[PDB]
């Protein structure tokens, strides 16, 4: 999941997390 927005994680494309934008770091 995202941890900045909770997004699920299959939303992350090229770097950043698709809905709230944030940087791949913040995945967990």
């Amino acid at each position: 999941y995202c941890s900045d927005c909770g997004a699920d994680a299959s939303q992350v494309r090229g770097g950043y997390c698709t809905n709230c934008g944030a940087s791949a770091d913040r995945i967990r």
